[PDB]
């Protein structure tokens, strides 16, 4: 997986960047969770809150680094049941100044929990200091930068014929990538107990308000893998509840993510170019049968990243949202489709 590197390398840079100096402070945020020390947790906050204003010097990975700190901060004092811009004197005009700053929401998102968080245990920050988190983290690790290879490589395959052997060869190299995301669903499966995620991590996901408006908490449903499938079979979908997930999402991947998403809505996706090319030169083309063979692959890997999810969420929330079971049916549909053309 060769492409993966890029997109690792840059979410190290964020990884390696503690601007605030702020390592050994949020370090001890766990133990004030653990008392539920509410005024001692605002206090460790101000030990290092950039009140005055941001150094001029900031570019995108200092003012992320800078979200990503005070931003465990934020999930924190809303587990604890006090909105944190309503309790930090300051916080909201330096969470808008860094939202500015990096075109993200002004809270912490998944990127900042994960891969945008250094992994040494002398510097991984966390809510809760739990082994359960940590895996957590890492599970989302084991896949994001593959997912943004994907990604790219999905709007790459937009534009190869069905006739060309590219078209095959580029959806094999997809389905390989995507292959990542059932790699991390074995891993969550296996190493994070239902119970301390239901019972010890979920409350530390909250929305918060901040500008008047409410901010999700960190997911993985923040992964940009929407936006992927929104090129690949979503873009026409007439499902309005589909919709309105996707556009609920939509804020919290990145910039260039965002711009993807907008490039492709007014287009038909590439299941419905796919197909039409299929029907429009016939299955006797062995080109064409071999791409709509490697590209029911790439279904069928999205349906084994996708069906393992929801027995892992519904295990935890048994301790699941009807949104899970809905897009796992659309992505059984959308497969269906692809192997009706080679019937
Ligand atoms: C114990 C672990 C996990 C739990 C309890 C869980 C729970 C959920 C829930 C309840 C949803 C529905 C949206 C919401 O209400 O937040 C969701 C969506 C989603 N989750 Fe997870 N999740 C877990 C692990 C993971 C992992 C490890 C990944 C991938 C690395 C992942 C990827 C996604 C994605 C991409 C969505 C959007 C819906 C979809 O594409 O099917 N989740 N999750
Ligand atoms: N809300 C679920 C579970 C969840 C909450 N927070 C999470 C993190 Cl920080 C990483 C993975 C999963 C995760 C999801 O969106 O997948």
């Amino acid at each position: 997986l060769d492409r993966v590197g890029v997109f690792a390398a840059t979410h190290a840079a964020v990884a390696a960047s503690d601007p605030l100096q702020a390592r050994a402070l949020v370090l001890q945020l766990p133990g004030l969770n653990r008392n539920k020390d509410v005024p001692g947790i605002v206090g460790l906050l101000r030990e290092f809150l950039p009140v005055r204003g941001l150094p001029s010097g900031w570019g995108f990975v200092e003012a992320a680094a800078a979200m990503r700190d005070i931003g465990f901060f934020l999930g924190s004092l809303k587990r604890h049941g006090h909105e944190p811009a309503e309790v930090v004197p300051g916080l909201e005009p330096v969470l808008l100044d860094l939202a500015r700053a990096t075109n993200l929401p002004p809270r912490e998102t998944l990127l900042h929990v994960t891969v945008w968080n250094p992994t040494a245990a002398d510097a991984q920050r966390s809510y809760t200091g739990l082994p359960d988190e940590a895996h957590l983290l890492e599970s989302v690790r084991i896949s994001m930068a593959a997912l943004e290879a994907a990604i790219a490589l999905t709007v790459e395959l937009f534009d190869v014929s069905l006739r060309s052997p590219e078209f095959a060869q580029r959806s094999d190299e997809l389905e390989a990538y995507l292959q990542k995301m059932v790699e991390s669903i074995v891993y969550a499966y296996r190493f994070i107990s239902p119970q301390v995620f239901y019972d010890e991590l979920r409350p530390f996901y909250e929305p918060i308000r901040v500008g008047g408006q409410s901010y999700l908490g960190p997911g993985a449903v923040e992964m940009p893998l929407f936006v992927l499938e929104h090129v690949l079979w979503g873009s026409q979908s007439d499902d309005q509840t589909y919709r309105e997930f996707k556009e609920t999402y939509l804020p919290y991947v990145l910039p260039a993510y965002r711009a993807v998403y907008a490039r492709f809505s007014g287009e038909p996706a590439l299941i419905d170019r796919a197909l039409d090319e299929a029907r429009a030169v016939g299955t006797r083309d062995e080109h064409v049968r071999a791409g709509l063979t490697a590209l029911e692959r790439v279904f069928k890997v999205l349906l084994r990243f996708r069906a393992p999810h929801l027995k892992l969420a519904e295990r935890a929330y048994e301790v699941a949202p009807s949104m899970l079971g809905e897009l796992l049916t659309l992505t059984y549909a959308a497969r269906s489709r692809v192997r009706a053309a080679l019937d």
